[PDB]
């Protein structure tokens, strides 16, 4: 009978554990109040840059059968607007928050968080450090963590590209352990540079780069579900967020027994608008009745293999 | 008006550019006869190792809606067996003869290429090396290429892993543009490593590798038709062929215009079986009629970008 999506994490409880994949509808005020009277478990503002960009040329998303392919080009009203959003407007009340941080340099990213440090303090909002490129290049994203930890006293979570390997499963989670500090992995930024051709057309369906974008959707699911179990079984001492081709509670069922503690939901939420976490949310409890789970830590990481 | 999918390439002419993906339906006897005597314009027999593998351990291969998942393990009847079926058995009357090729270290392609020298000389079997891991490690595709370039006289073609950003698309075609006998890179082997789980059983779906295993099919066509454009832009001394997520005249249509010359089919043909060839070749040859093609010539590599 009794069930619950809580989950409990850095100090904070979250009705349950689905917000918005970072820069999907959380780039505005106004979507940002909208993922805080959602029935999401939490929401993250668009990554960030120390200054607002515009990002790029448009047709810079297409939503496809199958998922999404975007090249955004990281448009976001600037550090300063969402530090604002986060110290003086968010309703904590309501949801935590986190606020993605996406510096295109090292030292963008220690000097927004040089600042993000106090109002993560006073108002609880947490990081989740867009690495998603540094993630590639083991070197700097070490180099990067270690800045980021020096000048910034709290938890965060990094937000990773997908991998393919057990190598550089092993070589990322490596380098991630070595940071007490980031206690999340959220599992997957897009499957990167796929190219989506439209064959009526004959050509590319977004502008920006020749027409090649990040994979979102049901294309990126099992990529998801590989990294949010690869680093949920070489990350134990961390959490994972699970991100990529969540449309269903079924989907999230499966990223949860990847390992995921929230769930991020992109593709399927921009197609849908913020009122799919309420589906989600009744999907996933009827998932869980159905197989008689109460808890999500009764499954989490459970998945079994042969 | 008169049609024709043939393709000229590599001294052969095919007389369409459908193939089986390497690995699929090319293992055994009856398999490479099956091939040969399918509509395709040619076949590669299952990448060989030395010796015969049993490869791992069952399940290994699950179909799935949006495509497959495989951890095979190169299960292949060995070297000699292939470059017997090439040598003697082959009727290249029919179609040419590509030869697969993974040995587990450069020690083993090389012997194996020292050996397929004089058959690729006498019979013209056409040697796909599958970098695909090595060709992530570019000091060791580098080397594998130099190593085999070095003993093997004759042009071949690399059977490439997908890359997922440019940065990996420069570096991968720098280091393949150093071998003027790569004369063609199929692009892509499966995406790496992905996890599926089966939300009924709550767990993996195939056995070896805690489940996590090589997607093919329906998730993969984006990340081919990147690969495939990413490399016919980068490497214009060479022939790509494109592999991944063809099911259908359409989806070959569009590996051809991302730039694809030969267009191979895994795990649809893994489903369906030889006789797909003829559905293939009809459906795009349909689909070149509605489009008013009559050459594949006419729009190779021919996408168009905004
Ligand atoms: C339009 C769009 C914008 C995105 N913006 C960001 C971003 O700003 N920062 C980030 O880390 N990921 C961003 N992503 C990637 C998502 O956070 C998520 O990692 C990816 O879309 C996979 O999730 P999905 O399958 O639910 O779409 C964006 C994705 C889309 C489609
Ligand atoms: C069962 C199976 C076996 C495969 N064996 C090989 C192989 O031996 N060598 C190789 O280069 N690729 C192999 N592949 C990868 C395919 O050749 C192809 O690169 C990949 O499946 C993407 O094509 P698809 O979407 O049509 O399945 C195999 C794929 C499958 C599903
Ligand atoms: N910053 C990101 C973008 C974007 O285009 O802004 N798109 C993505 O898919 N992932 C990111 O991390
Ligand atoms: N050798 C390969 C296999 C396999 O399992 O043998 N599976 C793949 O997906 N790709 C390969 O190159």
């Amino acid at each position: 009978g009794s069930m619950s999506l809580q989950v409990n994490l850095l100090n904070n409880t979250f009705a349950n554990p689905f917000m918005n994949a970072a820069g999907v509808m959380c780039t505005t005020t106004e979507e940002l109040v909208a993922m805080t009277e959602s029935a999401s478990g939490s929401l993250v503002s668009k990554s960030c840059t120390p200054a607002l960009r515009e990002g790029n040329p448009t047709p810079r998303y297409q939503a496809l059968p199958l998922g999404s392919i975007n090249s955004m080009g990281l448009p976001n009203n600037g550090f300063d607007f969402y530090l604002a959003y986060a110290a003086e407007q968010h309703d904590y009340g309501k949801k935590p928050l986190f606020l993605s941080m996406s510096g295109l340099s090292m030292r963008e990213n220690v000097e927004m968080c040089k600042r993000l440090a106090a109002v993560a303090t006073e108002k609880g909002v947490i990081l989740e450090l867009n690495l998603s490129q540094v993630a590639y290049d083991f070197d700097a994203m070490r180099q990067c963590l270690t800045a980021v930890s020096e000048v910034y006293p709290h938890s965060f979570g990094v937000k990773m590209p997908p991998y393919f390997d057990f190598a550089h499963f092993d070589a990322a989670a490596e380098i991630l352990n070595e940071f007490p500090k980031v206690q999340f992995i959220t599992c997957i930024n897009s499957i990167g540079n796929g190219l989506v051709i439209d064959a009526e057309t004959e050509s590319v369906v977004i502008k920006p780069k020749q027409g090649f974008g990040g994979l979102g959707g049901r294309y990126v699911l099992p990529t998801a579900l590989a990294n949010i179990n690869a680093f949920y079984r070489r990350c134990p001492g961390k959490l994972i967020f699970g991100c990529g081709g969540v449309y269903t509670g079924e989907d999230a069922f499966l990223h949860v027994l990847a390992g995921a503690s929230m769930v991020q939901v992109g593709t399927a939420l921009q197609e849908e608008g913020p009122s799919i976490f309420e589906r989600l949310t009744s999907e996933l409890l009827g998932v869980m009745a159905k197989k008689r789970y109460q808890t999500l830590d009764e499954f989490r990481g459970k998945v079994r293999t042969l």
